[PDB]
């Protein structure tokens, strides 16, 4: 039992892993972006049981490095063009290492008071960038889903009671992230009472159809209580009409929550900050640091304009008076604080702006290309496009684009996935890697066009 | 921008911290259990701003180590007799380092499939220990709070509709953790509809008064839908009558959820496993690994007997079909798996049993002591006791017990805090440190008795 907490075998394995991993960090370019697992790999894991007797440490570590951690998308590779695993700074890694070492937590007791002070300082700073100048509040959460549910609960407790909750209705767009409707169900709003407002050609929420749905629901006897606008859509990086939405909310006595899990980072970019004008109008906003603030999963934030709303929703005593929904938390904000102090907000701002440039470069490289359609132009480091030769009908065009995705993934040169946009299968690129160059974007596009016409000629008909 | 993700200054700072921390791990005994911060320390943190220009890494590192991380309760000290910060194995630390290094996540996408395979293997194994043999399900959560709300949301969707949700009532004891009632509010159950059933002298839920409240509420027109039994109360480690409660739930069509954030680990102890007979009767159960599975915050699990109930509450499409409430999660289960593989379940079991022995040793040392009352006997590594000389009245007895707590904390020899139990201030000991000895328990009690009569004689009246 004296070798449970600490042993020399462990102390060595830790130092060895850190050393080895730092060394392998310098040969990321030589490695494929995405390594895929074979179909027998799952059973290989399921056949390792939870043993009664312990195993030698480095034997288990090697097993995890080879059989578990190996099969992933390296988000720290410049040509990993997805954003769900975000590029993770080693400053953030260091934050995790220290926080886990000291074994401390946020909230809960008062044994670690400075932990909460650190997090509070960050949340205050983030409040400034959003546009909350009055008396804001906030809490660190594990992700956007948790950020969304936290805000929507505050929204619900602020607008509805237990006897009219069944009459409450919520409003989102068809490009709104799925966690929002999911979170709405959890707090008591049925899917039948969650309106999916259509979007522009620019994928922004149609505020005209929004108001129509609001007046109709109000007339039916329902109680419209919240509109969720997205600042940085998952698919296209589009932004809902923030001022227009806020106007309707003030008019119809509705809570305005902005889902800025991805796009809220743009506030740190002096060049593109103006795109999120009116975030300070919202009553609450979500923000993930593991997306565009270069953190490891998971470090996300939710901010409210009036802190009294978080108290009314999440206080412990006397249940009628950060917090919520957790009591004791992992010290998530500590690694973000460390990142801010070491890198500074200017540098982080510059990195975000480089993300915009990468998408633009992808579009500029796609323009001369023949039969390449731009479904969504370069917007907030994102771009959606497809190879659509006139010869192939609708169905075989979608299959073509999917085959292109598989072809480049197997090549291990870049990570590009397919998303359904406007009814058609579309290739998507989200480039936010700080060290990605124009050559990276150019060659990738050139490699995509190559695969595009390779599979094109493979359509031997009939 | 090329020094955001990685730099030599960072690679050195990482290797330096890990190396230095492992070295200081050999002098934990020489250090005080709790280091308390002065009243100027908060301002010392608030005066450091979020800089636009980056700071040198080790300057920031030293700052956090000295001004932030320094002020904490060392849970890895054998005489830290609280459990909220649990004793953290370095295997768990290693798990954190690896998980953060590879920058991977659970759920979400299909880029890291073996991560989910690993977590699922653990959850299946944990299901076996609870008694879910039919078709169970589960998801890793950030803590007990998240485990409770996940299960209670499942409870609600299974028993109530949107128009009678306001009529639903829940039933807990006066010893049930505060996160439970808080979570009930979040999913739509107001505090006025959360019944606090009184407890025995053994601090177990009175199943007789429970049925009375159920029949009364049923007659009033309310809809009793869930009872939350606790397997291992925060204060005394008491266990509610699991079979009695389950019987009532089957009879009255109610969901049975067990809060085993702390006590569910006892299932791993072959000696004391029988104390949790009937856990398999519940429809859901919570379980924290950062409490008695020697993990860092936060690593917790929630299990349900019927996985379909979790699907009905947390599915994404078509919202009428792990998961919930999160989509993408930190790979929390990976560090638990590493711990399980390295230490084995037998060794973990032995440590738990050693926790029991420590509490027993505290009681055995307290029996000969005069004027020391045992409010709660050694139960699940917990014991509650007080120094109550007949000379001092009720109020000054409580003040006495609080001063003893302060006296031993300032000495830095042990961490013992006060809890209110049966209306009176009481010293509480939770000893779960795998390397704590009988001398540790004996000297602690002897030191308390010393301080007890020291403050006693300081009551110079009148
Ligand atoms: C726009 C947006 N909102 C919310 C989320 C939260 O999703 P997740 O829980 O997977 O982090 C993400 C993803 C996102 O891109
Ligand atoms: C009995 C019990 N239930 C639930 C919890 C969850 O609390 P937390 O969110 O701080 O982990 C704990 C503490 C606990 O001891």
């Amino acid at each position: 039992t004296e070798y449970i907490l600490n042993s020399t075998q462990l102390e060595e394995a830790i130092k060895s892993f850190v050393h080895d991993f730092c060394a392998e960090k310098h040969e990321i370019h030589d490695q494929p972006v995405v390594v895929e697992a074979k179909e027998h790999q799952e059973d290989k894991i399921k056949q390792i049981k939870i043993p009664e007797k312990g195993r030698p440490v480095n034997e288990v570590v090697s097993e995890m490095m080879n059989e578990v951690y190996r099969y992933r998308g390296d988000a720290n590779h410049p040509r990993f063009f997805s954003f769900v695993p975000g590029p993770a700074s080693s400053v953030s890694w260091l934050g995790d290492i220290m926080t886990s070492a000291y074994n401390i937590h946020a909230g809960g007791s008062k044994l670690a008071p400075m932990v909460n002070c650190i997090e509070q300082e960050v949340l205050k700073w983030l409040a400034k960038q959003v546009g909350f100048t009055e008396n804001p509040g906030g809490v660190f959460v594990s992700g956007g889903s948790m950020a969304n549910i936290t805000a929507l609960t505050a929204a619900r407790d602020n607008k509805l009671t237990d006897i009219n909750l069944h009459l409450g209705t919520a409003y989102i767009s068809d490009q709104t992230h799925s966690s929002v409707a999911k979170g709405l169900r959890i707090i008591g709003i049925t899917d039948s009472r969650i309106r999916r407002i259509p979007t522009n050609s620019h994928f922004q929420m149609d505020t005209t159809k929004l108001e129509e749905a609001i007046e109709t629901d109000k007339k039916s006897g329902y109680i419209p209580f919240v509109v969720i606008g997205t600042a940085g859509t998952t698919n296209t990086g589009s932004i809902d009409p923030l001022t227009e939405i806020s106007a309707l909310c003030k008019k119809h006595d509705m809570w305005f929550h902005i889902d800025g899990a991805y796009g809220a980072s743009v506030l740190l970019s002096p060049k593109y900050k103006s795109l999120l004008t009116g975030t300070g109008l919202a009553d609450s906003i979500s923000w993930d640091a593991h997306k565009w603030l270069f953190q490891t999963y998971g470090c996300a934030m939710v901010l409210v304009k009036d802190i009294r709303n978080l108290f009314h929703s999440f206080h412990v005593n006397p249940e009628y008076l950060d917090i919520g929904m957790e009591l004791t938390r992992p010290a998530r904000g500590l690694k973000l604080w460390l990142t801010l102090q070491v890198l500074g907000s200017d540098l982080i701002g510059s990195a975000i702006e480089h993300g915009f440039q990468l998408a633009v470069w992808a579009e500029e490289a796609l323009n001369p290309k023949k039969d390449w359609e731009i479904v969504s132009p370069a917007q907030m480091a994102m771009i959606n496009f497809r190879y659509a030769p006139k010869d192939l009908t609708k169905e075989e065009q979608d299959i073509l684009n999917e085959k292109i995705s598989h072809r480049i993934l197997e090549s291990g040169y870049a990570a590009i996935f397919t998303t359904v946009l406007n009814g058609k299968t579309v290739l998507r690129i989200c480039a936010i890697h700080p060290e990605a160059t124009q050559e990276d974007m150019q060659h990738t596009i050139d490699l995509l066009d190559q695969y595009g016409r390779e599979i094109y000629t493979e359509m031997k008909k009939a």
